[PDB]
C-alpha cells in the first residue's frame, strides 16, 4: 500500500475503567493504533473536505482486518471536492498489539463502553488539529466495533458526521439454563454451549508453525476470510519453535461474557444518535438474534439498511469487496450533500470578535426569547 | 488559607463541543482551574485513604465562590484513616479566569454536557496518577455544578465515588408564551420576563470602583451572600476608571437560553447514576419547579435529601456553614463504611501476573456460565 503514510502510535488507555478491567489497581493500560495519512495534500484546493476514517475492528480480530480496505477506499473525488486525509485503525487494549503491549495488566472485566472512550481519546487528538478543518468524520465499526461506534457517538456526538455499522452487536441471545443463584439483575453470563464452541475457535497457542497456519486455514473463526485478509490475520498475528497469537484465547472469550454489565445502557442512548448510520448486514447471518437488527431500525432515526447477498456474521473479512463498494458509495453520497464548509483560519482581531460575537447573541436571543 | 498549597493551571477545553460553542470553527478553548494540594502526607499510613474533591460552580459564578469552604472541610480522621489530598476548583469555559483567557473565542452555544466533559478531562487528568491510590474522589456542584455532577458519572461511571448536588437543576419550567413558530420540538428558549430580569442582576461593566461595588453588593445575585464570599467574589470578579467582570454578561444570560438542547439526554440517563448521591436543597427555593427535585428522588437508586432550614437557590453563598457541615457529614459516613481498600504498588512480575489472571479468569468464567 503506497497511498497513505503509515505510523504507528502508542499512548495510555483513557482512566479510570470498569473495575477489574486490569489486574491490580495500580495498573495502567496503553492504546497502539496506526495512522494513515494523505501523501495528497498538495492536490487538495481551499475548499476540499478533508476525510477521516476511524475503523474499530470486531472481537477477536485486530486493526489488521482492514489493511485490505486501505488502498481501494473512496478516491478523491474532483467536483464532491474531497479526500481522504487520515485513517486510523485501532487495537482495543486486549487484542492486536495493544494487547502485547499490555501483556500481564489485563483483568477481566472488558467493557466495551471503555473500549469506546479509548476510541475517543486516540481520535479527538488525532483529528483535533486546527489542519484538519474543514473535516468529516467517519467510524466504521464491525461486530464489537458497531456497538463501539454508537457509543462514541453517545458519549461525544459532535465527532463522527456518519456512521457505518457491519453487523453492530448490541441485542444479545439471553441464556437459558441454570445457572448461579442469587445474581443482580445484569450479571456477566454466558451460556455453556456457546462458551465451549468459541474456545474450540479462539486457540492462542501451538506447537510449532506448521500447527499454527493449519489452525488459521482450518480451524479458526478466519477459514472463509479473503485470502489475502486472512494471509494479513496469520503474519500480524503470530509472536514467537512454538507460536502464541498476539490475541489472547482468555480475552478473546471474555468478549462474550460481560455484554450485560454494558449493553443496556446503549441500547437506552441508540435514540440519541442523530447521525446518518448506515447498518450493513450479511444475508445469511443469524449470529445475534432478530431483535439486534429490529431494534436498530426503530430506535436510528436516520438509518440506512444493506444486506450483502451470501454474507455470514464476518462479511467484513469473507467478503471485502461488497463491503467496500458500500462504504465508498454512502461516504460519496454524504458528501455530496453536506453542507458547506468553510475553510479559511479566520484572520479576526478580539475587537472583530467582540462585534461578531455581539451579533451572534442578539440572533440567538431574538430566536430563544418567547415573548 | 494555610492548609493546602495552591497551583492554578490552565489546559485545552475538551474537544469537540456543540456547534457554535466558539465564534470560529478553528478556535479551541482553554480551561483554568486550581489545584489544592495537602501538605498532610506525611501524616499519612500507607492504609490512608485519599479523599479527592472536586467542586463545580453554579451559572454566573466562578470557582472562588468555594474558597471560603477550604479551611472547613472534612479533618483528617485518625481511626477512619482518610484525609483529603486534593482538592479541584474548576472555572467552566465562559465563567472565571477561563472566561478571561477564552475572550474572543466563545459563541453563543454552552452545552453544560460539553462542560461535563471538561470537568471529567481535568479530573481524570488531575486525579489518575498511580500516587492518588487508595483514592476517594467526591464531586460537588452547585445549580449548573450539579447538573454538571450528574452528567460526568452517566459520560465516565468509573471516577466519582460520592455526589453532592446543592441546589442541582435539571428539570426547568417550559416557556408558556407567543413565542417562535416552526422550531424543532427541543429548540432554545427562555421566557422574556425571565430574561429581563436575570439582564437587571448579570451587570458586566461599570463606570467605576465606587459603581462596581455599589452594584455587587446592592443589585447583583449576590447581595446576601456570606459577607466572606461576597467579598472574595467582588475581588475576583474585578478587571480593570471602568470596571468589567470575569464574568461576561452576555454568557451569564446564555447558561439560561440552551437547556433544551442538552437537559433530555441527562434526564434519560439519570436512572444510570449508582452512586450515592446527597441533595441539597435549601428549604425556601423555588427556583426549580417541584418536579425537579422529585424526578432526582425517583430516579436516583442511592439517594438522600437534606434540606437547609431557611436556605435559598443560593444556600451554597449565603450559608455555607451549614452546607459544609453537610458536606462533611456524608463524606465522614460514606468513607466509614467504604469498602477496603489496597494501598500497595504491585510488585509482580509477568509470570506472577499470568498465575494471577488465570485464577481470576477460572473464578469468572464458573461466576459467568449458564450450565
Amino acid at each position: 500500500q503506497n497511498r497513505f503514510k503509515k505510523e504507528t502510535k502508542t499512548c495510555s488507555a483513557s482512566w479510570p475503567r470498569a473495575p477489574q478491567s486490569t489486574l491490580c489497581a495500580t495498573d495502567r493500560l496503553e492504546l497502539t493504533y496506526d495512522v494513515y495519512t494523505s501523501a495528497e495534500r498538495q492536490r487538495r484546493s481551499r475548499t476540499a473536505t478533508r476525510l477521516n476514517l476511524v475503523f474499530l475492528h470486531g472481537s477477536g480480530m485486530s486493526k489488521v482486518v482492514w489493511e485490505y480496505y486501505l488502498p481501494r477506499l473512496v478516491a478523491a473525488d474532483a467536483e464532491g471536492n474531497y479526500a481522504i486525509d487520515k485513517v486510523l485503525l485501532i487495537d482495543q487494549v486486549n487484542h492486536g498489539d495493544s494487547a502485547v503491549r499490555n501483556r500481564g495488566r489485563l483483568g477481566t472485566n472488558f467493557n466495551w463502553i471503555d473500549g469506546a472512550r479509548d476510541v475517543l481519546k486516540i481520535a479527538t487528538c488525532e483529528l483535533g488539529s486546527i489542519d484538519s478543518h474543514p473535516a468529516l468524520n467517519v467510524v466504521i465499526g464491525h461486530s464489537m466495533g458497531g456497538f463501539q461506534a454508537l457509543a462514541c457517538d453517545v458519549l461525544q456526538p459532535n465527532l463522527f458526521h456518519l456512521l457505518i455499522l457491519i453487523e453492530p452487536v448490541v441485542i444479545t441471545r439471553k441464556a437459558i439454563g441454570a445457572g448461579r443463584p442469587g445474581l443482580p439483575p445484569d450479571s456477566p453470563q454466558i451460556p455453556e454451549n456457546l462458551y465451549n464452541s468459541l474456545r474450540l475457535k479462539t486457540c492462542d497457542h501451538f506447537a510449532n508453525e506448521s500447527e499454527y497456519v493449519k489452525y488459521m486455514r482450518n480451524g479458526s473463526f478466519f477459514t472463509n476470510a479473503h485470502s489475502q485478509i486472512l494471509q494479513n490475520i496469520i503474519d500480524f498475528e503470530r509472536t514467537k519453535g512454538p507460536v502464541r497469537t498476539k490475541m489472547e484465547q482468555a480475552q478473546n472469550l471474555l468478549c462474550y461474557m460481560n455484554m450485560q454489565t454494558f449493553a443496556p445502557f446503549l441500547i437506552s442512548n441508540v435514540k440519541f444518535v442523530r447521525k446518518r448510520t448506515i447498518h450493513i448486514v450479511g444475508a445469511r447471518s443469524n449470529w445475534c438474534p432478530p431483535q439486534n437488527q429490529l431494534f436498530l431500525q426503530k430506535t436510528l432515526q436516520n438509518y440506512h439498511l444493506d444486506v450483502i447477498p451470501g454474507g455470514s456474521h464476518l462479511v467484513n473479512v469473507e467478503a471485502p469487496d461488497l463491503v467496500i463498494e458500500r462504504i465508498n458509495h454512502h461516504i460519496h453520497e454524504f458528501v455530496l450533500t453536506s453542507p458547506l464548509q468553510s475553510s479559511h483560519i479566520p484572520q479576526l482581531t478580539l475587537e472583530e470578535r467582540a462585534v461578531m460575537f455581539d451579533r451572534a447573541f442578539d440572533s440567538f436571543k431574538n430566536e430563544a426569547l418567547v415573548k
